[PDB]
């Protein structure tokens, strides 16, 4: 076969689709989806319709950022 892309891959929600249109109409969703989630993520920037999503999330996705970072200290809030 042909050598090269493997498949497309969504930043949305971060589905993969192997023909372009796939991908556009599994964006065109996204437009109308994004008011369901209000709580964004303060680590990437993403967003889930509720809290309970976006903690776990950081423990799967920012699962390296929670916890403690090299050596030098930095400003934690919470
Ligand atoms: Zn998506
Ligand atoms: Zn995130």
């Amino acid at each position: 076969g042909s050598s090269g892309s493997s498949g497309l891959q969504c930043e949305i929600c971060g589905f993969t689709c192997r023909q372009k249109a796939s991908l556009n109409w599994h964006q065109r969703k996204h437009a109308e989806t994004v008011a369901a989630l209000r709580f964004p993520c303060e680590f990437c920037g993403k967003r889930f319709e509720k809290p309970d999503s976006v903690a776990a999330h950081r423990s799967k996705s920012h699962p390296a950022l929670l916890l403690a970072p090299q050596e030098s200290s930095g400003p934690s809030s919470g």
